[PDB]
């Protein structure tokens, strides 16, 4: 009926942000390659204030050279005493995110980690001094090397943790003159850390934030007692249509309201990544085709607008926030400065499904919502309306003002289903508006890269995902053909997070791509027994790389050849003899088309008329055996999709 906005009896929680994840993994791949002026545009969409998601947090993997979920990213610890702190994109996300925003807050957290922090064991617990100070070294790089301070820092994405590893990570930022980093715990479930916690003074001391991923809007009794700050480290993780903005906008609100989290952080920031890798299209938007400069602002960006343009870290949150009779929710805040915004939704059962979990169904239906400010909040005399409607939709519009002059210090709205509304008395929300980016088109039906770039500004080729392994610019200033080349770099398995392929793979181009020819020239660096390859049709990678099926085409240095129906290597299509040896450069080419394959070395033809499974479809891939240095250039596809 009434709902009593009212500061009189004091305040909730602080609000610590909203933000989204970078990473876990390579979900920003084929944002870097975008051409200006969208690169720049995108950017601004999602980082700078009062224009689209405004984020007050960016969440980043420290890639730790493993599968992630939809690819692998780079390490700046490929080996023992490699230190390297320009690999992959994270350090150049982050930057831009400063310069459009100096006061966002950075957070990193490890997935995987290179196998020799294992020791010989998969496992990064081993020694506990060796780990935290390769996390360190991280911290340290962000900014000696690019002037970034990180605020947070975790501890093994969903995996178990060790109290006596977080203890050392404290200390060890401490003698490093980082007390100022904080560390979040431990990035899975509410337990084992938050009875943890109440159980060991020590680690309670050492843990900041309690950040829990996939809460489902609730905490549990033993995180309330902690007192400590509670987080959604990780959530939201839906295709980011309609639907997927009625789940963010949902538990935006109800992750306070119901679990005391003060902050939620949406996996992933931008889909920048091929969509048929596992979960396709879950960024807040869309920028997959750096190839045609399309990209789409899609709902779930305004939806975060409707929170992040009229609120800021360090805001408190009402004791007066909840559900509404007839189903959705408010929150409201100030900043005790005299500010408000009260943010209002009312998201249907069947349009905010989120994947973890699905929750039974709960009605919503039309309803009038009175309210009412009392004490600080009756002198409020005008509020700003933004609302959007979700589904034909209208996205963060500005209405007229509302104006409370009658001194009753309240008001009514008709709430429909699948709305949000949000009044502040901020004046400073905008809309963010710049011209339709070209259209969408597919990847290239013919394209080509000499990896010929003497400084190149990322450590990767373009549109190169890499699904195990890492592959990287290579030059070899003693060669003059092959001078500037790809190189995959790993030699041993990471510390995995995922189940990454025994063989090194990236792959490229357009997973709907049916017929084609690749062609790559190819250098195996281990005598006797390294290999390499290229494929065709290479349908499943990220977390399920394992899976992939396809056309292989490998040729190893003891002089044989097998073509082979799985990345695994275990289904023959063929196999013989080659004049093959390690260290010698070989031109590799195979053709699909149809229910035949054909390979050829060197130009001659080596098998033909193999018959392959058809129908099938996907990218083409490189990759080498096992985890062995091995080198690519003058790679070439030519596809009918
Ligand atoms: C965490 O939030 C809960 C509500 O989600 C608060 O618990 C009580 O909630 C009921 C029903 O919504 C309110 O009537 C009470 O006022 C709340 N209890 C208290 C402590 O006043 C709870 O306050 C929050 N727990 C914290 C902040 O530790
Ligand atoms: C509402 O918020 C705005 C923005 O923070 C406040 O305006 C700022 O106030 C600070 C100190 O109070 C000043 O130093 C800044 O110059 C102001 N910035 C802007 C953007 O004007 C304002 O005081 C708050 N109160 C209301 C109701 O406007
Ligand atoms: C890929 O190649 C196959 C085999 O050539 C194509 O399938 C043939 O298409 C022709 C003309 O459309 C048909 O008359 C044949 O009967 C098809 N062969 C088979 C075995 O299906 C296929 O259409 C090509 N796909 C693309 C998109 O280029
Ligand atoms: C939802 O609630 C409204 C209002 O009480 C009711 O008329 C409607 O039938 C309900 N729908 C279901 C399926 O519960
Ligand atoms: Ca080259």
């Amino acid at each position: 009926g009434a709902y009593v906005l009212d500061d009189s009896d004091g305040l909730g929680r602080e609000f610590d942000g909203i933000g989204a994840v970078s990473g876990g993994g390579a979900t920003s791949r084929l944002l870097v390659n975008y051409p200006e002026p969208y690169r720049s545009e995108i950017l601004d969409y999602l980082f700078k204030p009062n224009f689209g998601a405004s984020l007050h947090i960016l969440k980043v993997e420290i890639g730790g050279d493993g599968q992630t979920t939809d690819g692998t990213e780079p390490s700046h610890m490929h080996y023992e005493l490699d230190e390297n702190y320009f690999r992959g994109y994270e350090w150049w996300l982050m930057k831009e995110a400063k310069k459009r925003n100096p006061d966002i807050i950075l957070m990193g957290l490890p997935w995987s980690f290179p196998g020799w922090l294992g020791k010989g064991f998969s496992w990064p617990y081993v020694n506990l001094q060796l780990t935290a100070y390769y996390v360190v070294r991280w911290i340290l790089g962000a900014k000696h090397y690019h002037d970034l301070d990180i605020d947070y820092i975790g501890i093994w994405n969903e995996r178990p943790f060790d109290a006596n590893y977080i203890k050392e990570l404290r200390k060890m930022l401490d003698y490093q003159g980082l007390q100022r980093v904080r560390i979040i715990a431990s990035d899975n479930l509410w337990e084992p850390i938050s009875s943890s916690l109440l159980l060991d003074q020590e680690l309670w001391k050492v843990v900041d934030v309690i950040g829990a991923h996939y809460p489902g809007t609730y905490t549990v009794w033993n995180a309330k007692m902690s007192g400590k700050k509670l987080w959604s480290s990780e959530d939201f993780s839906t295709i980011n249509s309609n639907v997927g903005a009625g789940c963010w906008s949902r538990i935006l609100n109800q992750n306070y309201i119901n679990g005391n989290m003060t902050s939620t952080i949406a996996w992933n920031l931008v889909a920048s990544y091929y969509e048929e890798l596992p979960y396709g299209r879950s960024g807040l938007m869309t920028a997959q085709e750096p190839w045609s400069g399309h990209y789409v602002v899609a709902s779930p960006i305004w939806v975060s607008a409707h929170t992040t343009q009229f609120t800021q870290p360090g805001w408190y949150y009402l004791k007066t926030v909840g559900h509404l009779e007839k189903g959705g929710s408010y929150v409201a805040l100030t900043d005790g400065l005299g500010n408000l915004t009260i943010i209002i939704e009312t998201m249907s059962h069947q349009h905010s499904m989120c994947i973890r979990p699905y929750l039974p169904y709960y009605n919503v239906s039309h309803q009038l919502a009175t309210f009412t400010l009392k004490g600080s909040l009756r002198e409020i005399q005008e509020l700003q309306v933004w609302y959007t409607k979700l589904g034909q939709r209208l996205h963060f519009k500005q209405l007229d003002t509302l104006w409370l002059l009658d001194g009753s210090g309240s008001f009514t709205l008709e709430l429909e289903e699948d709305e949000i509304f949000t009044l502040t008395t901020l004046t400073t929300g905008r809309k963010g508006s710049y011209p339709p980016p070209p259209s969408s088109k597919p990847f290239p039906t013919n394209y080509k890269d000499d990896f010929n770039v003497e400084y190149p500004l990322f450590s990767e080729a373009p549109n190169f995902a890499d699904q195990t392994g890492v592959f990287e610019y290579y030059m070899n200033n003693e060669d003059r053909e092959h001078r500037f080349t790809l190189r995959q770099v790993l030699n041993q398995r990471p510390i995995t997070w995922a189940a990454d392929a025994s063989s090194t793979i990236s792959v490229i181009g357009d997973h709907h791509w049916t017929n084609m020819t690749v062609q790559c020239d190819v250098y195996i660096e281990t005598p006797r027994s390294g290999g390499v390859f290229i494929a065709g049709r290479v349908n499943k990678g990220g977390i399920l790389i394992r899976s992939a099926t396809g056309v292989f085409f490998w040729i190893f240095a003891n002089g044989s050849y097998r073509v082979t129906a799985d990345l695994g290597g275990w289904i023959t299509y063929a196999s013989g003899h080659a004049d093959v040896t390690a260290k010698r450069w070989y031109t590799l080419t195979l053709g699909i088309k149809g229910y035949f394959a054909f390979g050829m070395l060197n130009g001659t033809i080596l098998w033909k008329n193999v018959r392959v499974k058809y129908p099938g479809h996907g990218w083409a891939a490189i990759g080498t055996h096992t985890f062995e240095f091995a080198q690519f250039d003058n790679f070439r596809v030519e596809a009918a999709r």
